[PDB]
């Protein structure tokens, strides 16, 4: 009949969020240690697990659309396409890119320089290292787990008629007990992730987006400054989500997407336009050189630290995170086109924009800082990696104006985000109705509020490392389901190759 | 009618074996000195042309199997298996591993740790090359030998109704003159190689089983030792193949099988875990990434000397000589399945195996000579590499218990190998009856003689070296014979092409 | 009705070089220090776009013949080929290798050893480095835009039925407008980078040929001797193209490449034969272990300088200006075939014997620089790089023989490469007749004459940095065209593909 909720999947789901919540709150002290002790501990013990299974993704994604499976349709074999391309492209953007591309730019590069995993650190070996870490951080396997996991939902709902849920790749394994106790952990196992990814987001966007108002009108760093923030942030995600407009919101998309490019043309054309495009094409060289080697790296034999649970394995396990959520929104909006197209579109668009801007500005700080003697744009980014980016960026003309719209820009890219997570969230724990239409609009209030008490419950007990440490933890039951849906769609396309012959 | 013997072929290929075998025990010291100057003209003159033909043989079988002809079936097209896979896959084990792997599994990575190639010894870049070259001598190379073979074999005897041989593969060359002088000199070429790489593999097995005998009890290192280890080595091969048994070896292979796999996890589960799966995932890396490299690397601007002889140009050579007899023993259970499945299980069940294997017992000596300092290990590496494994075995919990178990299932392994070898000898000298059974059975103690006199006469005369050299010449004449069969399949291959489609 | 001028080419083109070749000859001094100046520009404002353009060319026609496209015929369905690919085979080298072969074989390996582009020279890994960036001036990625445009220009004459044309390739995107001003630019934009391509492999032939009479003779190096050098090339190619003669032109040209062989195996048995041998293999594992990194090489964090002006981008300037030559002789003998045969017959048989040249030849150097102290062997590839070849063959067993063999060997293969280069260029300027035969015979004199004017002008005012310079300048405007033509192609072939099934 009408939607509603799924309450198996509601219950199990929100007795783990709310309790780990006020454990977290009420005693910050004993909480920051016990996060920081697991850290260290899952570094060492589940860090090749990770390595191995992100690439298993990425090769099965690819392997299909070269053969002849990528001549599928999603959907019947005679309807066409809903979107404009244009308006199919522009849509992932959206859903994809966040307020973290503007945390990381800047003081990701200067620390690979000046504290490097192997090697010495300072010099130009350094420097080529770090951009070629940064371009696998940000790069192909990040957006292969996307196109698997909705390569995966539009199967088997535009061909079999299933719903457009998580459990519905384990039908060719269990058939109908995908309505029962199996089929409901499995979905109340993918909100877990995401809530923590979101929580994560959001926690990088506060502290970025309280050094811009301290540098343009002196606002300090304060516990109770922190909570307005937040409050702010996700109150503006709420009121757009139970609204009801999409034509203003996807109209407002599209044009801070123009803003971003004016941004990174400025940025190019006022610095040293010649060095940043032969270090453009130098960076392209070096990570498809390197690419089929450094997925295996554990630095293992190295003296033993702990650098790997803070860089590659945290990125692992927020590209997992952030999954489940992109993949459902790409789904919807990609009926009618093949396997091939929908893959080499999703594994090529959103990427040319992201490694871009990456390049550019990376290679515009570790020129200053190597070249022009800069060395307190440096040392800031290891005390205080949230100043790096307006240091950078006060060097060059009219500087409190493009600081005063960065701020803006920023701010709409994540409300642009967290807008969209909050209707698939009420989305994967309703059943019934039309399987087009979203779930009931009292879920998204609920689920925003749940993500704005987890921030806030881990950035006053350990800050930056305490939201590292709890996604690596929670991302963990999720990776052995993505294996059984991937067992669970080969299984589906060999009937599938003796059906168009017999 | 009845089975009998192929005269023109049985008197060439033991009018060889018998006048050499007598030479060398005649003349023990003049012999020594020819086969130690031959290894090193060989490593100089014609390492090249080994490394230069291997990999034809790699890519060849692998580009057959990804193109359109991988969906040819291996019989006709619409007969089934007879196998149920798992019986198919557990007697490729017993047939392709053997003793050796006991031999070279701890000393030989602690050689390439103390006198590298290139570079400089006992450092960590060092170790990391060392693991890199074990993973290349026991890789894709050997095992992509074998599939080659086994499927030139079944192709030309399944679909076109010729004999089992290795001669069929030269029929859309010459035709009916398969029957005549040309095609006897192509058997008789292969029953040389045979012969010589089985007797290099049960020398290496006797020197490894006198070293346990004397740690456990205090047997000494003798002449008339080594004659009675290859007497019972011998006999106890030749009476479990003319006793017409095979569901007793067939099970009992399994139950070896699965000794060896609790003897892996005891030594797995006894050190440091985490270490050893760090560097599991690191090694798989490394080799993936120099694959395409090193597979022509001669170090030719270095300073000259005689590394390559020794140690790959030997692998090269061995993988060849045994590639006649496990390729007819794989053509024989793979009836009815395609090219594409048959090349990839061959290709990737045995190999995970044997990688893991090493990669364990390696990286476990490796850390123990880096890390805590025991000296006396590396050295016995260089000075007797017979009794480094038991060096590395004393060193746990129960240390007389593993190593009674060690040289039984070693003894066992080559049993099963043996046993197996001396059958298919038989069946390559035969001529008539039915296209399913096997030769005569008083050929079977005659080639196991023959293996037991050729073993005898070359330990006897240089030890380790003298095997090495031996099998390096001898592999020569077979490796222009597999390039004529390779012209002759991809002869075939286009009549194929065509009558699919006129 | 009959061939003719067409004339709206004919003078733009010719307008152009006219001009360009009298300012050079009333203004030597000028004029050498813009070509300089300008040298030095474009290495760094304009090197990153080479380096991504001709990456594209070889993807393209790789991944083009790799997959179902490469079963098109290059005809109708049902005609067959007009050659016996022995004489298909052999009208390739004639028209691609040239005397430029003989300038660079010796004296560039000798410069990248002594003045490496990263390093310390004069090492065993400048070397190595030396003889890979060899490798990749002369492998793939030249003989991959020759197939490029060959496959192009066939395509659309054989199964569209329009004119042999640069501009019929533009048909898909403005129709009948290849007869108009847009396709007319085309054809005169492909015409000045042919004579500008010629002129400096003329220039660099003058000046080899000039040493060989200075060593057997001792004819001095003065202006007036290069003029009548000039007149005697170029004369006796204008000669032997308005004379109609085939039989005894492509006859002999194969009497040359016998030649030509019969030397190089003089040179490979006269010397370290087993050296030469395992550096070849050696040198094929690096180019192959290197190769997809070294395309985007910039050597962006290094210290600027200009090395990449007169090494790799003068080298993609070349062989994009060669391309609309080679590929119109190619096209005509190509009538019948499939794109994958085309392709891999193309990309294939003219490598083999240029990369076996250039490893014997410039190894032997190094072998002697290196190893037997011959300084003023390398001291002259900097001073003096025409006369290298001769004191590195003087070195040898009746050495004023094998020099008067090479300066014969040398002037037949300059002239039946320029007498190939005039009838292509009178055919790109006419207009009319039936589609086999070539232009009128009062072009080839002109065009002739004009590159005879070009090269004059040239080596009178810079010597060797000016012709690099020319070339680099005018091979611009022409691989924007060839974007435009690949983007044809790909919008004929999905007009192919929708055809096949509908
Ligand atoms: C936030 N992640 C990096 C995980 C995904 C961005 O789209
Ligand atoms: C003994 N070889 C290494 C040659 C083959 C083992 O299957
Ligand atoms: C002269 N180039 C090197 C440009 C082409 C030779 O065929």
């Amino acid at each position: 009949g009408t939607v509603r909720m799924n309450a198996p999947v509601f219950y199990f789901a929100a007795s783990f969020i709310l309790i780990f919540g006020i454990i977290v709150i009420a005693f910050p002290q004993a909480s920051g240690a016990w996060l920081l002790a697991a850290q260290n501990w899952a570094a060492n013990t589940v860090g090749w697990y990770y390595m191995m299974v992100m690439t298993l993704y990425l090769v099965f994604v690819v392997v299909t659309a070269l053969s002849g499976f990528g001549k599928i349709k999603l959907g019947a074999d005679h309807d066409e396409p809903e979107f404009s391309y244009l308006s199919w492209a522009g849509m992932l953007f959206a859903a994809g890119i966040s307020i973290t591309l503007f945390f990381f730019c800047v003081s990701e590069p200067l620390t690979h320089l000046l504290q490097p995993p192997q090697g010495e650190g300072g010099t130009a070996e350094a420097a080529r290292q770090g951009m070629q870490l940064l371009f696998l951080h940000w790069g192909l396997h990040g957006w292969g787990v996307f196109a698997f996991v909705g390569m995966a939902l539009a199967y088997f709902a535009y061909r079999h008629n299933l719903p457009l849920a998580l459990r519905s790749a384990l039908y060719p394994l269990i058939g109908k007990r995908i309505n029962g106790p199996i089929g409901y952990a499995v979905d109340g196992f993918g909100i877990i992730a995401t809530i923590f990814g979101l929580g994560a987001d959001m926690g990088f966007g506060v502290l970025h987006l309280n050094s811009g108002l301290d540098y343009l009108f002196g606002v300090p760093h304060t516990q109770w400054i922190q909570v307005g923030l937040i409050t702010l942030m996700m109150g503006a995600a709420i009121l757009v989500a139970i609204a009801g407009v999409d034509k203003g919101v996807r109209v407002m998309s599209d044009i801070n997407m123009l803003l971003a490019c004016a941004l990174l043309l400025f940025v190019l054309f006022a610095g040293p336009t010649q060095h940043l495009l032969n270090t453009l094409v130098q960076n392209i060289g070096d990570y498809l050189g390197a690419l089929p080697s450094k997925s295996f790296d554990v630095y293992a034999y190295n003296k033993p630290s702990d650098w790997l649970g803070g860089w590659t394995v945290f990125y692992w396990a927020w590209w997992i995170a952030w999954a489940p959520f992109v993949g459902l929104f790409i789904a919807r909006i990609s009926r009618g086109r093949t396997i091939r197209e929908f893959v080499f579109g999703v594994l090529l668009i959103p990427l040319g924009f992201t490694l871009a801007w990456m390049s550019i500005f990376g290679n515009s700080a570790i020129d200053q800082v190597l070249n022009h003697g800069m060395a307190a744009l440096g040392q800031s980014a290891i005390d205080d990696p949230s100043m790096t980016l307006y240091l950078l960026l006060e060097t060059y003309p009219w500087s409190k104006t493009v600081i005063a719209v960065t701020v803006f820009i920023s701010f709409v890219f994540f409300v642009t985000s967290a807008d969209s997570g909050t209707v698939v969230l009420s989305t994967l724990s309703a059943k019934g109705g039309n399987p087009d239409e979203d779930g009931p609009k009292w879920l998204r209030v609920f689920w925003g509020v749940a993500t704005a008490l987890i921030t806030s419950g881990l950035l006053f007990s350990g800050s930056i490392d305490a939201l590292k440490s709890a996604v690596v933890l929670t991302s963990l039951p999720f990776s052995l389901i993505l294996l059984l849906m991937m067992w669970g769609l080969h299984k589906a396309f060999v009937m599938e190759s003796q059906r168009q012959i017999a």
